[PDB]
């Protein structure tokens, strides 16, 4: 109930939302069906429209008017935004040359530059350039401020997940808004765009910017606007709040536009009808900036112009139907569209089996335009698994397509030409970022980055301490003139042992064999030097990764590679080696095919054993440093050490061997040498974080050899590729992957073909940020470079996406 009997007189667009049943006068009251009876009359005036005219200049104040053209209007703070242009011979903000804002130029009583977030729904990255002709205010912000060529949204690329990621710096799996539609099995409640459940606070996790601000004594505007409030009124209301006395004035504001998304759905991202929506958004930006200039705030406020996701061509006829694959279609509930989430229609149906569903949706049609996954097998870069609101079964849909349950869902439930929601590395899903103001840099282009990072920066812009979040604070310091955050490297927690030769061959009862018995102070002193780390500066180029949790591990040096070998997990945490552009690939020799050699530095009791592999009929093994890339026949023996071995399913070995034999050398040819760091990952609870020893669900049969869920590699080279990776003067270039360690290649429909037709495609899908590998391993890389730490933080958040140019 709401006793809407109170009055909004003197309360229009109040910031403090008042409690039931007292009627509300804030920008969300309409949405809660809760506004006082006179809210429209007093708060949403429209008379005479939104622009001053010559005949209105110096008029007598008429309180009925939407905005004012009278002489008192500037002090009152309620002029039309074009008032000084029409009445005082001033220029529009867009028509002024840009001039660098070296310091804030704010009126007295401003304690810090305000922040205004201007968020546009469905604003595809390529609109900045393709629409630049019809967007002159936006184009001036972009070209005069700091911009990225694009900004990467989170998966799924839908409105609510992304708008709440912007506000919190969290992945959807962490903030809990995992789609526009959700079922929470614990609450037994459903969340939908239309309905009352979405208003319930229990859905919304983490700590959004407005709560962060409020809790730290920084006043916030109310971020969101009921759909019926026209954009011109939203702008005028922001400009009003900015004219409030110092003790009442908010320090952060948001404007939100439903466009161009709304038109994009109807017309496609580039439908000819899309020009007018882009003009309209630009006019709105122009009104803000003229209004700011009027208040002498246009060289004082920081403005972020930011989108939530882009828009793709999607029509009705490009729909896959689950009824075409499954006999049992009415036994499931599907959350459909540009992603699929499947669960049992009924909890009482014990004939429901996810395995049989996955199988029936796996590579069944030539051009099948979706791919099923259990959620833990989704690419780790998506960070889309650790929430009970995300169903176990997921359909990753091809761009341009939809999945649906049955044809009747699609013609009896076409209109649309655009949609979004797809994999967040798809070029059409990319969105925009522009920062303009005293705190941002001047005419600066910054590389693409992810929207998870912005929360930290908005906290920085406001002098707030950010809540714990998934950004990497400092990785966007290069966007900023001032207010940078100077993080320090985490302290290493465990220090390594450096074991020498401590064990005789006969102490090992591992069931391994090696034709290595075939046998000089020249090279014998030389190879002892190699075991002491004499070639380490070649193979460990950025220092050793720091271990950020308590554990017991050994650094092992070899001619061709260095490693940090875990005595707990019985295998390396990391293996680091450099391959020059001129390195040669050799074969595994015949007499070494099945060779595994004990490592005299590491006890039997801390080693793997070959018997365990012989007796495990599902498990084989691979090597982290590839034997194919030994520097010499003699050095090749090091690669067959039991301490270089890791468990690998035969299906996975096909992937790994092709990577090691073919791709590494190829990368070295293309990048002028590469430094590779490889290693296992264990994430049995799919939370994106390194498992402790007690969390491992699977071991090599009869042993304590834990089976990795994933294998990573971090491949680093010189950004300036005319310098060799090992002698690089400047910035680095990286790409990385996290490959799921799976006993089949069902993910790859083409896998019965030669690896050259499917392995690289698999690896591209499982591309990763170094930061992702860090969360998953508790390692910190790039500890010793010549580079600034913020620059290394940026490198660590880099994702190599393999998409062609935006
Ligand atoms: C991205 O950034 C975020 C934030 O930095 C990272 O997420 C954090 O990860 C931490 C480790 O997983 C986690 O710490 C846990 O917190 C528990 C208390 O949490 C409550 O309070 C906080 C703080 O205000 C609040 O934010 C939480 O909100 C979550 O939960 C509600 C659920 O309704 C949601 O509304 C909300 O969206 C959020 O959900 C998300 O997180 C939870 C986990 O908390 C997931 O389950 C959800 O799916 C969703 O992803 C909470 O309200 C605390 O109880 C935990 O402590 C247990 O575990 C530790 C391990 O060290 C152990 O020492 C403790 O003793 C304790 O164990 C006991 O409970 C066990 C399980 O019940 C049991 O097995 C034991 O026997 C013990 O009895 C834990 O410390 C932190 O909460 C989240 N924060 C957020 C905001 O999500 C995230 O990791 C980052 N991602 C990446 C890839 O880096
Ligand atoms: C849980 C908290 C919240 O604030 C919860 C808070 C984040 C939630 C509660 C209400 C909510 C679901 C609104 C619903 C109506 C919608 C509008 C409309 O449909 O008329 C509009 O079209 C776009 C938009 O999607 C919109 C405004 C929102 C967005 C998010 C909101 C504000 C704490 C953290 C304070
Ligand atoms: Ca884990
Ligand atoms: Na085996
Ligand atoms: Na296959
Ligand atoms: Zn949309």
């Amino acid at each position: 109930w709401t006793a809407t009997s109170g009055s909004c007189k003197g309360r229009c667009f109040e910031l403090q939302e008042v409690g039931p049943p007292d009627c509300r006068c804030d920008n969300l009251c309409k949405s809660y069906s809760s506004c006082c009876h006179d809210f429209d009359e007093l708060c949403l005036k429209t008379a005479r429209g939104w622009e001053c005219t010559k005949d209105r200049c110096g008029e007598v104040r008429n309180e009925e008017n939407a905005c004012h053209c009278s002489e008192d209007c500037l002090s009152r703070g309620d002029c039309c935004t074009n008032y000084q242009v029409v009445c005082k011979g001033e220029s529009h903000w867009v028509d002024d040359d840009c001039e660098e804002i070296k310091v804030p130029e704010c009126p007295a009583g401003f304690v810090r530059p305000p922040l205004i977030i201007f968020s546009v729904d469905g604003f595809r990255a390529s609109y900045m350039k393709k629409g630049s002709k019809v967007m002159p205010n936006i184009e001036k912000l972009r070209s005069c401020g700091t911009h990225a060529p694009y900004m990467r949204p989170v998966y799924p690329t839908k409105t609510f997940p992304n708008l709440y990621t912007l506000a919190t710096g969290l992945y959807p799996e962490s903030h809990g808004i995992v789609g526009n539609s959700m079922y929470d099995p614990v609450f037994d409640a459903s969340f939908h765009l239309r309905g009352r459940e979405k208003f319930n606070h229990r859905w919304w996790g983490g700590q959004p910017l407005w709560i962060t601000a409020t809790k730290q004594g920084v006043r916030a505007g109310t971020f969101f606007w009921s759909v019926s409030i026209p954009h011109e009124r939203r702008i005028l209301t922001i400009l009003q709040w900015l004219s409030l006395p110092d003790n009442e004035r908010p320090s952060v504001y948001a404007f939100y536009s439903e466009q161009p998304d709304f038109s994009g759905h109807k017309y496609g991202p580039f439908g000819p009808e899309m020009t007018n929506p882009l003009r309209e958004i630009d006019k709105t930006v122009g009104q803000l900036m003229d209004g700011l200039k009027q208040l002498r705030l246009h060289r004082c406020v920081n403005v972020i112009f930011v989108g939530d996701h882009g828009m793709e061509d999607v029509t009705c006829d490009r729909t896959e139907f689950l009824s075409n694959y499954l006999t049992n279609v009415d036994d499931i509930t599907l959350v459909p569209g540009t992603l699929g989430r499947i669960r049992a229609k009924s909890i009482n149906n014990s004939k429901y089996d996810p395995k049989t569903i996955i199988a029936a949706l796996t590579c069944k049609k030539p051009d099948q335009h979706f791919k099923p996954y259990m959620k833990q097998h989704l690419p780790k870069r998506l960070h889309y698994a650790n929430n009970r609101r995300i169903e176990d079964i997921h359909l990753l849909v091809d761009r341009r397509w939809h999945v649906a349950r049955k044809p009747l869902d699609v013609y009896k439930k076409c209109f649309f030409q655009g949609d979004h929601g797809f994999d967040n590395k798809v070029n059409s899903m990319q969105t925009v970022f522009v920062g303009y103001g005293p705190t941002f840099k001047y005419r600066t282009k910054v590389p693409p980055f992810e929207n998870i990072e912005l929360y930290n920066v908005m906290c920085d812009l406001l002098g707030l301490k950010p809540a714990p979040n998934n950004g990497t604070h400092g990785s966007l310091n290069h966007l900023l003139r001032t207010n940078t955050f100077r993080p320090t490297m985490p302290d290493e927690v465990s220090r390594p042992n450096y074991p020498g030769i401590m064990y005789l061959q006969s102490e090992f009862d591992l069931g391994c064999t090696c034709d290595d018995k075939v046998e000089n102070k020249l090279e014998e002193l030389n190879k002892r030097l190699h075991t002491k780390g004499s070639t380490k500066e070649r193979h460990l180029l950025y220092g050793r990764p720091a271990v950020l949790y308590r554990t017991s591990y050994d650094i092992l040096y070899h001619t061709d590679f260095e490693s940090g070998y875990s005595e707990i997990f019985l295998m390396p945490l990391w293996t680091s080696y450099t391959i020059s552009k001129q390195a040669e690939v050799s074969s595994i020799p015949e007499h070494l095919t099945n060779c595994v050699r004990p490592d005299v530095r590491v006890s039997p009791g801390f080693s793997q054993n070959c018997l365990a592999y012989k007796n495990d009929k599902q498990m084989s093994y691979g090597f982290l440093f590839p034997p194919y890339l030994s520097s010499s026949p003699e050095a090749k023996y090091d690669a067959f050490l039991v301490t270089n071995m890791v468990p690998m399913y035969p299906a996975f070995k096909r992937v790994w061997a092709y990577f090691q034999r073919v791709l590494v050398k190829k990368y070295a040819s293309e990048r002028n040498g590469v430094n590779v760091i490889s290693g296992p990952i264990f994430d049995y609870n799919y939370d994106g974080l390194r498992d402790t020893e007690d969390e491992i669900k699977q071991y090599v049969e009869g042993s304590s050899i834990p089976v990795p869920t994933h294998y990573y590699s971090i491949i680093t080279s010189c950004l300036d590729f005319t310098q060799p990776a090992d002698k690089c003067d400047g910035p680095l270039s990286v790409s990385s992957f996290i490959l799921p360690h799976r006993p089949d290649n069902d993910e790859s429909c083409n896998s019965s073909e030669d690896e050259s037709k499917w392995v690289e495609e698999l690896m591209k899908m499982h591309t990763a940020r170094v930061r992702d590998i860090e969360h998953l391993t508790g390692l910190d890389f790039y500890r010793k470079t010549s580079r600034s730490y913020s620059e290394i933080l940026t490198l660590k958040t880099y994702l190599h996406t393999y998409e062609s140019e935006i």
